[PDB]
């Protein structure tokens, strides 16, 4: 019942399609317990999350239709790549995220994989996020938290608020914060940077399932170092959404009150489609 207009890219559930509803509406197509799980996401509706309009099963084959936004943020980075994303737009896209991580979270559902690749953004000036809820039902490991490296069978919704801190320190300094091509070299550049953790500032880290005795210890760095030129407001917020300790780790709730977002407006993009 679609025509398939061109390939949109490759996720890690399938290949995404643009494509115009035969029978006049443009939509994001996705060729993929998994059925009964995705029908509760058609009813998980927010502006900062990317519709899930139809779900179809067919032939041993699962097809996944979402509305459909034009770019990005991996794309508008790289696009903005010359004189960066300007500070007051990147505040907006954070408090949106946080906004729509916040709605989630509330419905016990977690995103698991966030990423710029699936966070999509339109002319208005709104950001939304792709694939919630889809990893309960190469690859990139830049964004992942260091519990579910240390092997944590059974994390939270604060490995989403980690991964979107990654991404804000990215939007800042142009530069993936902790681009890690191996697991331990992902670990390691995290302990490198916010220092290897230890019982005191994260108690139990010691016990869990991947953790070795053996890890070097590195000190903690200043974030003044790491993520010049946020301002204090916002390094401060960012060292709550990188705690170590997941239950330390700041909610998206608890997030969207601190100090960074007193003078949050919605800028309008400069977006070439
Ligand atoms: N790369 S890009 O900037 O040109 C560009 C990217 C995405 C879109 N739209 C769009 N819409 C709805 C859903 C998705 C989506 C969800 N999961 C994935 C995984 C891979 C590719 C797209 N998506 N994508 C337009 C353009």
């Amino acid at each position: 019942n679609f025509q398939k207009v061109e390939k949109i890219g490759e996720g890690t559930y399938g290949v995404v399609y643009k494509a115009r509803n035969k029978l006049g509406e443009v939509v994001a197509l996705k060729k993929i317990t998994a059925i009964r799980e995705i029908s509760l996401l058609k009813e998980l509706n927010h502006p900062n999350i990317v519709k899930l309009l139809d779900v179809i099963h067919t032939e041993n084959k699962l097809y996944l239709v979402f509305e459909f936004l034009h770019q990005d943020l991996k794309k508008f980075m790289d696009a903005s790549a010359l004189t960066g994303i300007p500070l007051p737009l990147i505040k907006s896209y954070l408090f949106q995220l946080l906004q729509g991580l916040s709605f989630c979270h509330s419905h016990r559902v977690l995103h698991r994989d966030l990423k710029p690749q699936n966070l999509l953004i339109n002319t208005e000036g709104a950001i939304k996020l792709a694939d919630f809820g889809l990893a309960r039902a190469v690859v990139t490991l830049w964004y992942r938290a260091p519990e579910i490296l240390l092997g944590c069978k059974y994390y939270s919704t604060a490995v989403d608020i980690w991964s979107l801190g990654c991404i804000f320190a990215e939007m800042v300094t142009r530069r993936a914060l902790f681009p890690g091509d191996s697991e331990i070299d992902q670990l390691f550049r995290i302990f490198r940077t916010l220092g290897t953790p230890d019982e005191v500032v994260w108690p139990g880290v010691t016990s869990m399932p991947d953790y070795k005795p053996s890890f070097p210890k590195w000190a903690r760095q200043d974030f003044s170092k790491v993520v010049p030129p946020l301002d204090e407001d916002g390094r401060s917020l960012l060292s709550q959404m990188l705690h170590y300790d997941p239950n330390k780790r700041i909610s998206a709730k608890a997030a969207l009150a601190h100090p960074f977002f007193q003078d949050v407006t919605k800028p309008v993009p400069h977006l070439r489609l």
